[PDB]
């Protein structure tokens, strides 16, 4: 401790884009001092603190802006993280658990369970090799555990993606692929938590019209046919492409263009979401416009092919991979998996006792 807790928590001030002007061995509160940073943004700051209320133990801190859109926004998704709390006392469904959270002299605080990498991270580290199919089927057995749960309690995540689906803990053991003539790191433990609620939507509330990050999000969304909680599958669909493979299924930032690689992989959208969409422009007698021959078109056809093409194995615990995203990936959010369904899937009949049991 370079500082004392009641002298640091009373010496305070911001920088002029509304920043709290803190580093290492400050104090918050009398009880959180700030030993290191984990994150910069747009709404404010993320540090690591030990919270000497609680056995000196590690939590993730968010230390809003002091500027009223981010203040709201933080206030919006303490109430999200509250009924959340409420509904699962216990923390069986797999959610990031809010410890505390306070107003610091206008900058809303929001106190984490500290937890490890993200999945995303770790994939990055291991230089985009895929998890094994086992860990693909645990992560995808959480996920789906997490988010019915949530569903279930009239609410949608909306910005599903492997940066917000974090392990709690990420230490590796290092194999060597004997088919690769190569070393893979392997997560020790594939135990994970759903983060990021600021987005998350109940039924009865306004539903803003884009949402989820591009590779994640569904085509009810792109054509603005309405979202609930099908948007969350979807999402789950894509996490689990990219765990498999290392990469994104969608790999594109226009919507015809998204809209085509999803017809290469999965098949024709449905007649009557081409009817219903404002987006007449993408479609011409009821089929997408595009050019096949454009540089665009040539990386889609050499690129985008029929989902099961993406296979690395043909045993059945990878049929049933395949067959499980193949649900989650219907284009149409009615006829999509619900995760009540998902989790009955035979996919998950391969899980250990331990992982089926949590
Ligand atoms: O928004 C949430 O619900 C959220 C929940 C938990 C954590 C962070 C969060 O958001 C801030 C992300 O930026 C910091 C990234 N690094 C780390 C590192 C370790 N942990 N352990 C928990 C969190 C964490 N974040
Ligand atoms: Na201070
Ligand atoms: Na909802």
């Amino acid at each position: 401790s370079m500082q004392s807790s009641k002298r640091s928590s009373r010496s305070v001030e911001d920088d002029k884009e509304g920043h709290l002007v803190c580093r290492i061995g400050d104090w918050l509160q009398e009880r959180y001092e700030i030993v290191g940073n984990l994150g910069e943004g747009t709404f404010g700051k993320v540090v690591e603190c030990l919270d000497h209320a609680r056995g000196k133990s590690q939590v993730a801190l968010k230390i809003i802006r002091n500027v009223g859109k981010y203040r709201e926004a933080a206030r919006l998704e303490i109430n999200v993280l509250k009924k959340i709390k409420e509904k699962d006392k216990e923390n069986k469904f797999l959610c990031v658990l809010m410890s505390d959270w306070f107003n610091f002299h206008g900058h809303m605080c929001i106190a984490f369970e500290l937890l490890g990498k993200n999945t995303f991270e770790f994939l990055k580290e291991n230089n985009f090799q895929p998890y094994p199919l086992p860990h693909v089927r645990h992560m995808a057995y959480q996920l789906c555990h997490a988010l019915r749960f949530l569903h279930e309690n009239q609410l949608t995540h909306t910005d599903l993606k492997p940066e917000n689906i974090l392990f709690v803990n990420s230490e590796f053991e290092t194999l060597y692929n004997e088919h690769k003539s190569c070393e893979e790191k392997s997560v020790k433990n594939t135990s994970i938590r759903v983060a990021d609620f600021g987005s998350a939507t109940f039924d009865h509330e306004h539903h803003t019209t884009i949402v989820a990050t591009r590779h994640y999000r569904p085509p009810e969304v792109i054509l603005e046919l309405g979202w609930a909680q099908p948007c969350d599958v979807w999402s789950i669909g894509c996490i689990l492409f990219e765990y498999y493979r290392g990469f994104t299924l969608f790999q594109t930032h226009e919507n015809r263009e998204h809209l085509v690689m999803m017809e290469k992989i999965l098949g024709p959208i449905p007649s009557h979401m081409i009817h219903r969409t404002r987006k007449q422009k993408y479609f011409y007698k009821g089929g997408l416009v595009w050019d096949e021959n454009s540089s665009d078109g040539r990386y889609v056809k050499e690129n985008c092919k029929p989902l099961k093409s993406y296979m690395l194995q043909d045993s059945l615990e990878h049929v049933q991979l395949f067959d499980l995203m193949r649900r989650m990936l219907e284009f149409d959010p009615a006829q999509r998996i619900t995760l009540a369904e998902a989790l009955l899937h035979p996919f998950f009949a391969g899980l250990t006792p331990e992982e089926r049991s949590f």
